[PDB]
């Protein structure tokens, strides 16, 4: 199997023409020029634009990596962009190994044969597609703009993004609901204020199996887009749900989820928040295997909590 390449441009032969020449990757089809920021809010004339600079990460820091401490979910920390469905359906992804594997090629870095072309495989329309990009990324005051990893060294999840921004026209196309546009199989919509009896079945075998899972709260207003509870949830905003246990707390069942923020920080204050004494009911073994004190996004909340928080649930099975 071969993967479909778009616009027939093929990784090895561009990386070693480049090679040869002694020269970086300057993709002819996704230029580092306005027209791949976006057209409106990321358009020529958009304040927004004001000052970015497209600068290779040899540029951006001293030691660039591909990954660091493996391609994980804590490497996507959103940017000046709003495509957290994107983001939270690649943080997602993260936890399936096998197909992690395939959408990030580990022959590639900053170190060997490197020649600023990188490459990613996406699941799309039943085809695997495979798109190339040279690594010059959208940057302001000397840092990444849109994604990037905790580490600032790491730049894997800031090169996917560049990649489904350049299939899909511009970044400004990533932004405006669901994970369907991004991956692929069949997605499934749950509402949270009717959910099915077994939610919490269904949820724990789709992140066994792999699934992608995402979830949010349904805005009143465009002025309510983003903005931030109570509790410290954002509105408007979609978060990965990322893991899902029953444990017992003070003899009784009480069934849990891990949601990350794709923001990377920001979490919710209720309730089994990383620093809430309700985990002292819990066995000390289990509480050191499921949460830590650390704002990486990821919190862990009641599924009764959650349901009468967030809005919707959405469920890609990949398979
Ligand atoms: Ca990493
Ligand atoms: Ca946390």
């Amino acid at each position: 199997e071969r993967a479909i390449k778009y616009l027939n441009q093929d990784y090895e032969t561009l990386r070693n023409e480049c090679l040869e020449a002694g020269a970086l990757f300057q993709d002819p089809s996704f230029p580092a020029l306005p027209s791949s920021l976006g057209f409106k809010e990321l358009g020529p004339y958009s304040s927004k634009t004001r000052g970015i600079e497209w600068k290779r990460p040899t540029e951006i820091c001293a030691d660039p990596q591909f990954i660091i401490g493996g391609a994980t979910r804590t490497d996507i920390c959103q940017g000046a962009l709003g495509d957290s469905w994107l983001l939270a359906a690649i943080a997602s992804l993260t936890l399936n190994e096998e197909i992690l594997a395939r959408v990030v090629p580990l022959d590639q870095s900053f170190q060997e044969n490197y020649a600023g072309i990188f490459h990613f495989q996406f699941w799309q329309y039943g085809e695997w597609v495979e798109v190339v990009v040279d690594d010059r990324l959208p940057t302001k005051d000397g840092e990444l703009l849109f994604v990037h990893s905790a580490e600032g060294s790491e730049f894997w999840s800031a090169l996917l993004e560049k990649a489904y921004a350049k299939i899909n026209g511009c970044y400004e196309a990533l932004s405006g609901e669901g994970f369907e546009d991004f991956t692929g199989g069949i997605a499934e919509w749950y509402e949270l204020r009717k959910p099915p009896p077994n939610l919490f079945k269904i949820i724990q075998k789709a992140l066994e199996k792999g699934s992608l899972l995402g979830c949010s709260i349904d805005i009143t207003s465009a002025a309510d887009s983003e903005a931030v509870t109570y509790q410290k949830l954002v509105k408007g905003h979609a978060y990965s749900v990322t893991g899902a246990e029953e444990v017992e707390s003070s003899g009784s069942l009480q069934k849990l989820i891990r949601i990350r923020n794709p923001w990377g920080q920001v979490e919710w204050t209720g309730k089994w928040n990383d620093n809430c004494p309700s985990w002292n009911t819990v066995d000390p073994e289990v509480r050191a295997n499921l949460t830590e004190r650390q704002e990486d996004g990821e919190f862990w909340m009641s599924f009764s909590d959650f349901l009468r928080h967030y809005s919707r649930l959405e469920i890609c099975n990949l398979t």
